[PDB]
C-alpha cells in the first residue's frame, strides 16, 4: 500500500532528479488524470462553473500587487526576458482576477464562478518532497467566486454540497471540518470577521455538518474551511478548502455596479475540493492499493482466446467493446491462459473476458473479475450494458 | 476578419503586458479550445496512440546532453532552485524519450507512439509577437513515434493519412507539401540520408500528394515533410511537420532489444498537425470570421420566450437539451424578441429557438439560424436528435 511502489509497478508515472518533484504521467497514469479531470468537469457543469485558463508566468510586478510577493517570494520561480522578472505561477487566483477585470461587470453577473485546471509551480525544499504527495508541479481542481456579501452564505453552501459530493463518490465517509478564525495579523474591521466567521459558521450548519474551530490558524484576509478526508487506514489527509477573501480583489482593482448603480467590491471565494490531484491521486493509488474502480482503471477489459480459432472473435469484440468508449485490449499471445490471466491480474484488470468455441458460436463471453470471481457466459450485448452502466456511474463495486 | 478584434468581441480570450505573449482564455475561447482537444484525442484513439505528460520544467544539463542548449540557448526561460539551472520546455521531445528510457524496450514494443498536449515556452522578441499567432506560451499537438528504419515508411504514412483528416474536417481542402533535404552541416552518412529522403518521398507517393522540394532546409539531424494549409483568403499557413530524427534518442541513450537480440538505438518521428494550438485558434478564427461550426460554437443554442407565460417552458426544454449534451443557455430577459435575437446573432450563436403559447401547448419549437433561415416550429425530440447528429459528425454546414 505505497503509492510509489504501486506506481513503478502499474507504470503509471516516474520522477527522476533532473527535474526534483516533477511528475512524468505514463499513458497509464495519464488515463487516471485524465479520468479525473472528467468527472470534474462533471461538476462545474452541473454547479454552473465557467472553465477559464490563464498563463504559467506573469510579471513580478503584478505578484507585488497581491501581497504575496512579500509573503511567499521563496516559494516562486522566478525568470527573465528582456530586463523584466516574471514568476511561474504558483497559484491560480490573480489570473483570474485578471479574466474579470476585463468588461465592465454589474451585479447582474454576480455569483461568478470561475474553474481551472490551473498548473501551479512552489520552490519546494528538495528534502521535503514525497513520491505525488509533496511536489514542486501540481495540477489544482481550482475555483474562484466573485459574488456580494448577501451571496456569500449561498455560495458557500453550494461548496459544502459539492465536497460531500465529491468525496463519497470514492468511498471517503468519515469527513473532519474545521474552521480557522481570525489570526493575530489581519485586515478588516473585528464587525467584517465577526460576520465572515458567521458565514463560514451558519453555512455548515445548513448542511448538517458538525465541525470544529482551529483558533488564530486564518489568513490575514479571511477565514476558511478545512475538510479533512480519512482513508481506510484512517490517515488524515486535509484536502478540501474553502477560503474567503477580502484583500486580493480590491488590492487588484476589482469593481462591479451594484443594484445602487454604486460601485463595490467583489467578495472572493477561494476553493479547492481534491486539493492537488497529483496527490489524490497518490491517495486513491494508496486507498485502493492499486485496484482501482472500473471508471478508472486504465485498461477496463482485457479478451483472450483459448487457440488461435478465436483469435478474430476477440479482435471483433475488442473493436465492439471499444466503440462503445471502454478501455480494452486483446491478448492473442501463444501463451496458456492462467499465464494470461496472472498478468492482467497483476496488472489489475477489473474484468477479463474468455473466448472459447463454446461461446464463439453462441454469441457470448465467459466473464472473471480480478478478485477471482467467475461470472459465467452472458451475451456480448448485456455485458457492454452492464460495462457502460458501471462506468457511468462511477460504480466503486464491480459486479456483485 | 482579424481574430484580435474578434477575439475581444467574442469574449475569447486576451492578453496583457503583465504576460506579453501569454494568453489568458475565457469560457468562450476555453470552450473551443478544449473542443478540438477533445478532438484531437478522438484522431490519437483511431490511430493509436498513447497520451502522456511531462513536466514543465528540466535540468539544464540534460538540455545540453541533447545538443539543443548550444543551438536555442537564447529562446528559453531559465530558472534557478537550490543552486542548478532549469530551463522551461521549449519542447516536448526529451521528456518523451526520458518516458521511453524506463523500463527495458524491446522490439515487440514498436512502433512505440507517443503523444502529449505539451505546454511549451520560447523567449520570442516581444517586438515579433502578435496576437495568437506569434507568442511566447502555446500548446503543441505533439507526438513522437519511436520505430525501427524498416518501420519508418509505415508511420510516415499513418502520419500523412492523419493531417489530411484533420484538415479536411475544418474544410482546408489545399495543401501544399515541402520536403526539405538535407543541410550542408549534418549528423549521418550520405547513404543513411539518401534512404531517410526516400522514405518520406515514398510514403507521400503512396498516398498520391505530389510535392516539392526545400533544398538544403532539413534539420541537422533528419529530413522533414512540411505541410502548408490554404484558407479561404487564399493565405498559406504552416502547420504540419514530419521530422525524421537520427541523433536524439542515441544522445539521450534510448536502446532497444533487437530481434537478432542485438541492442539497437530507435529512430523517432517528431509529429505535428494543428502546430501551435493557439494559433491554429487563430487560423480557425479568421477562417470562419467567428461563425465557428455548430461542433465549435462557444454556446450552440439559446432559448427564448415570447412573454413571461412560458419562461417555465424555456426553463425545461433549457435543461432538457442541456442533459444531451448541447451547450444551451436561456434567455429570460424582459425585452423584445429581436432584441434578443439581435444579441444572440452577433455572439454568432449557430441556432435560436423561440417559444410562444404556440410551440409550449404543442411540444415544439420554433427554429432559426444565425444566417436569418426560419426553419419553423418542429417536434423537441426531433430537433435535439439533429443538433447531435450535426454535432457528433463535426459538420461545416448547418440544418440546409
Ligand atoms: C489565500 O487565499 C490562500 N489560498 C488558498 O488556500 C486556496 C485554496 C484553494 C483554492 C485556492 O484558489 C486558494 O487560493 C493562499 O493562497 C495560501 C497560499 C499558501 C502558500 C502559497 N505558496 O506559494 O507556497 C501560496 C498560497
Ligand atoms: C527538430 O527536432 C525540430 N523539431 C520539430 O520541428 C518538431 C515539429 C513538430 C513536432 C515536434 O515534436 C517537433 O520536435 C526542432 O525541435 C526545431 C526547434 C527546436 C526548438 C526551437 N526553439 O525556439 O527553442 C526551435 C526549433
Ligand atoms: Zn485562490
Ligand atoms: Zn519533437
Amino acid at each position: 500500500r505505497d503509492h510509489r511502489k504501486i506506481g513503478k509497478q502499474l507504470d503509471l508515472y516516474h520522477m527522476q532528479e533532473e527535474a526534483p518533484g516533477m511528475v512524468f504521467w505514463h499513458n497509464d497514469g495519464w488515463t487516471i488524470f485524465r479520468e479525473l479531470e472528467v468527472f470534474v468537469r462533471s461538476k462545474l457543469k452541473e454547479y454552473q462553473y465557467q472553465e477559464v485558463k490563464g498563463p504559467f508566468m506573469m510579471d513580478r510586478v503584478l505578484w507585488e500587487k497581491t501581497g504575496h510577493w512579500d509573503n511567499y517570494k521563496d516559494a516562486m520561480f522566478t525568470t527573465s526576458s528582456e530586463n523584466r522578472e516574471y514568476c511561474i505561477k504558483p497559484m491560480n487566483c490573480p489570473g483570474h482576477v485578471q479574466i474579470f477585470n476585463q468588461g465592465l461587470k454589474s451585479y447582474r453577473d454576480l455569483p461568478l464562478r470561475m474553474a481551472e485546471f490551473g498548473s501551479c509551480h512552489r520552490n519546494e525544499p528538495s528534502g521535503s518532497l514525497h513520491g505525488l504527495m509533496r511536489v514542486r508541479g501540481f495540477t489544482q481542481d481550482d475555483a474562484h467566486i466573485f459574488c456580494t456579501e448577501e451571496q456569500i452564505r449561498d455560495e458557500v453552501n453550494g461548496c459544502i454540497r459539492l465536497v460531500y459530493d465529491m468525496y463519497s463518490t470514492f468511498g471517503f465517509e468519515k469527513i473532519v471540518v474545521k474552521l480557522s478564525t481570525r489570526p493575530e495579523k489581519r485586515i478588516g474591521s473585528d464587525e467584517m470577521w465577526d460576520r465572515a466567521e458567521a458565514d463560514l459558521a451558519v453555512a455548515l450548519e445548513e448542511n448538517n455538518i458538525p465541525f470544529e474551530y482551529q483558533l488564530g490558524e486564518g489568513a490575514f484576509y479571511g477565514p476558511k474551511i478545512e475538510f479533512t478526508l480519512y482513508d481506510c487506514l484512517d490517515r488524515a489527509w486535509q484536502c478540501g478548502t474553502v477560503q474567503l477573501d477580502f484583500s486580493l480583489p480590491s488590492r487588484l482593482s476589482a469593481s462591479y455596479v451594484g443594484e445602487d448603480n454604486e460601485r463595490k467590491v467583489p467578495v472572493m471565494i477561494h476553493r479547492a475540493i481534491l486539493g492537488s490531484m497529483e496527490r489524490f491521486i497518490g491517495i486513491l493509488t494508496e486507498e485502493f492499493a492499486g485496484f482501482f474502480p472500473t471508471w478508472l482503471a486504465p485498461v477496463q477489459v482485457v479478451i483472450m482466446n483459448i487457440t488461435d480459432s478465436q483469435s478474430e472473435y476477440v479482435n471483433e469484440l475488442t473493436q465492439k467493446l471499444s466503440n462503445a468508449g471502454i478501455r480494452v485490449k486483446a491478448d492473442l499471445r501463444n501463451e496458456k491462459i492462467g499465464f494470461k490471466i496472472r498478468e492482467h491480474t497483476l496488472r489489475r484488470v477489473p474484468y477479463m473476458l474468455v473466448c472459447g468455441d463454446k461461446e464463439v458460436e453462441s454469441g457470448k463471453v465467459a466473464v472473471r473479475t480480478r478478485r477471482g470471481k467467475d461470472l459465467g457466459s452472458m451475451d456480448v450485448n448485456e455485458v457492454i450494458e452492464k460495462l457502460q452502466q458501471e462506468i457511468r456511474s462511477r460504480s466503486l463495486k464491480q459486479l456483485e
